[PDB]
């Protein structure tokens, strides 16, 4: 016998479905559906809070998050949970990412919170979703589909036009940044379009057995891997060596006219040097589902931002995550990681925890010391 | 062998314009002439070409008439009908610039001039292909265009996008045909961890390369369609494919599945494909092939989606012209004439369609 914890104040950030999320149920990670724990909290006589209102001064968020024992934030619609939002966080003690990346919380500040507060998220759930959208996002741009489609669209119609930027994906050189559940499962998709190669770079390595069993090769400096790439795909998580990465001096290490693909994090990239790369035609492309921040503001270069034939961009709201097949992964997955704490047990699966007990928790988040695991 | 002398050769190509001039690459251009210019010149052959072949009196209809060669491409296509191979009085050999010779009445070519021989670039295009097919898959089923265009258009609603997108994982994806396409589709989607890759064709796969894929024959068409998410059409346009996706076979596809067509616009019927959209009962149509080409400026398939506003990934006829592929038809075509203006008529075999009278490939029927 464990005593479970009692009366609990759970509060969601989620995002607003509107009528979406009456016609498609299965949009579960809504203000509407709750990720469907509202009956299981209460039920156990919990209590729970949800709002989309997360950004302005007074938010609803700002205003619950001051006696919140759980806050859940989904990463589609980020509750930024910043050093002066913890500090108010007076009942804080565990923060449950509803999906994977838990970068929208000050992870330094959470482990001087509350005597360090837990900060889990559902490891697994979204890694296929991402690892598809990202050979989508390389065929979409190396095959030059965005201004094909367009141009049927308007009622027009010139091969050459779209043909001159159309190359295939076989006998290209691919790179991951980071070899994780998402790179590595790139570079499984990717296996069977005979690339002239695969690489990647990641201090955590593959084992020589899945490098061989994949067809992949380590490179152990980034600016040789980008040199060597007709594609780059961004695979790490957000920390502080990976914000700002792609820098105008690391995208000039890349290939004139490669393409660039970003899931991972907004913030990884310099969203004007890419916009600068593409329109100077270093960048073939860019796209990707992720902005810093979200919502993206609606005057995002990355939104509008072209090579100078008029494609190049691939870009999508942040959803490749919150696939309706992930949502129900991810959903499940809040309920155990809820469960873990409300029983007393605090059972966490090891690879949900980001930070724990005033220690990163993860060697995902950059190389460190102080690492329990 | 005494080679050929002073052959009239005639290519129907697509205009570059500027284009072919920024990318040299773009070989299978009125202005680059697949790099056969000179080649021909020298040897005392001629070349004509042209992209006007559509309207009455057409240069392509006033050239065929003394043409021994004429080249066509997939992209831009010359149609070879009855009527003009009757006034083709010189005609010998039609050379596809890619991959497919239905834009060549076969069956009226076998009747002409003692048989021609009509060849293309067999195994050139094919990689390319099946590429466009896994991406226009991965496009309709999570939901890109009207998420992409939702970015453009300075808007921000993930629900309103992510409510119809799906993952690929877990989903039953069927050709049909699996032939060069269709084999490299399935060898693609290995990677994707579908619930089920199915095939239907006449020509199976060997029991090893069903192994090893991890793919399975379904004997019957409509119960192939009864078990599928995802439909990808990869065969040829013959007699027995021309509108067989109309609405009574479309009516066998699940509710809300996705339909991929790069292999030929006349195998579906465009108004069912539209109707099916309109309705809901496809989640999504996409592909590069149009029937005719250029694909008319009001054609229904430009325009035409879901219910929620989506579910088109149509683009111009381009997988099979990848800058890539170009390469490797331009060099195939050069190939193909060799064989014929050596005198050797050395074709290799996978490259005839008709030759001699008869058919020279199983791929276009059971025959
Ligand atoms: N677009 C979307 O909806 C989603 C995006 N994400 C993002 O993807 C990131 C990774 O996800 P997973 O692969 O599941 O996590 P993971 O923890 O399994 O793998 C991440 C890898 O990145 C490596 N890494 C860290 N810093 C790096 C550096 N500077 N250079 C190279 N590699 C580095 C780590 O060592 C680790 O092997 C997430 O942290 C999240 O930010 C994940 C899921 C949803
Ligand atoms: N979008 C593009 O740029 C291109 C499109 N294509 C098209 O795709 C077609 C196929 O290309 P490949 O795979 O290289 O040809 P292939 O000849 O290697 O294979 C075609 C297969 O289709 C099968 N087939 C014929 N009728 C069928 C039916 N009623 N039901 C099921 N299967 C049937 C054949 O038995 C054969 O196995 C070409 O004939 C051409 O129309 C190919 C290249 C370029």
């Amino acid at each position: 016998y464990t005593a479970r914890l009692q009366m609990v104040k759970v509060l969601a950030v989620l995002y607003d479905g509107g009528e979406h999320a009456k016609q498609v149920p299965g949009l579960l990670g809504t203000t509407e559906n709750e990720l469907g724990l509202r009956k299981w909290l209460e039920d156990q006589g919990h209590t729970l809070v949800t709002t989309s209102d997360k950004d302005r001064e007074g938010s609803t968020f700002d205003r619950e998050l001051e006696d919140a024992e759980i806050i859940i934030t989904t990463p589609f619609h980020p509750g930024y949970l910043t050093a002066e939002r913890l500090a108010r966080a007076k009942k804080l003690k565990l923060a449950v990412t509803a999906g994977i990346g838990s970068d929208h919380v000050d992870l330094d500040a959470a482990n001087k919170t509350n005597g360090g507060i837990t900060v889990a998220e559902v490891t697994g759930s979204c890694v296929v979703s991402v690892a598809e959208h990202v050979v989508m996002t390389i065929l979409v741009l190396v095959r030059n589909f965005v201004p094909a489609h367009e141009q049927i669209e308007a009622g027009r119609w010139d091969v050459a036009e779209v043909a001159k930027d159309e190359y295939d994906l076989e006998g290209k050189v691919v790179g991951t940044v980071g070899v994780g559940r998402i790179g590595e499962r790139v570079l499984r998709r990717l296996k069977g379009f005979d690339c002239k190669e695969l690489l990647y770079y990641d201090y955590q390595p593959l084992s020589p057995e899945k490098e061989k069993e994949i067809g992949c090769r380590r490179v152990e400096n980034l600016e040789e891997m980008l040199a060597q790439c007709d594609v780059v795909t961004i695979n790490c998580p957000l920390h502080e060596s990976t914000r700002g990465l792609f820098n105008k001096d690391l995208i000039s290490k890349m290939k004139r006219g490669s393409w660039l693909v970003n899931t991972a994090r907004g913030a990884i990239v310099v969203k004007e040097d890419v916009a600068e790369a593409l329109r100077t035609g270093h960048l073939r492309g860019y796209g990707g589902d992720v902005w810093f921040p979200q919502p993206a503001p609606a005057d995002h270069v990355l939104r509008t931002a072209k090579n100078p034939f008029g494609g190049g961009n691939a870009m999508v709201p942040h959803m490749s995550g919150t696939s309706l097949d992930a949502q129900k992964r991810y959903a499940e997955g809040v309920k155990r990681i809820l469960d873990s704490y409300l029983s007393g047990r605090f059972d966490y699966r090891p690879e949900d925890l980001i930070v724990h007990q005033g220690k990163y928790a993860t060697r995902a988040y950059g190389q460190r010391e102080d690492v329990k695991i």
